[PDB]
């Protein structure tokens, strides 16, 4: 599925991430649209072998089992395919424990090197929120 702007933005509010870990709701809105445009389909592999995957793409080697990262942790406890789905719930809910570990939302390569610094605010502007 690939959200709309402010549809994802509703998604994301609903399943508690506007504010969590002092992170506005335009800073996830923002990692989402850089790491893989919208689309809950979006994979990428990296070349250490690990793949990255779904909305804001998670990382097999440390967060998801997708069978074949050798020597990686399933720290989410799931399938990587479930990061996939149209409905977000695994992805934030794996998302609030990345942000969780110590290096807040610098886990994620996009949000450091594009929103970082930057008016995320925008990114929710003209949202029925
Ligand atoms: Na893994």
């Amino acid at each position: 599925k690939v959200f709309g702007r402010c549809e994802l933005a509703a998604a994301m509010k609903r399943h508690g991430l506007d504010n969590y870990r002092g992170y506005s709701l335009g800073n996830w809105v923002c990692a989402a649209k850089f790491e893989s445009n919208f689309n809950t389909q979006a994979t990428n592999r990296n070349t250490d072998g690990s793949t990255d995957y779904g909305i804001l793409q998670i990382n097999s080697r440390w967060w998801c089992n997708d069978g074949r990262t050798p020597g990686s942790r399933n720290l989410c406890n799931i399938p990587c395919s479930a990061l996939l789905s149209s409905d977000i719930t695994a992805s934030v809910n794996c998302a609030k424990k990345i942000v969780s570990d110590g290096n807040g939302m610098n886990a994620w390569v996009a949000w450091r090197n594009r929103c970082k610094g930057t008016d995320v605010q925008a990114w929710i502007r003209g949202c029925r929120l």
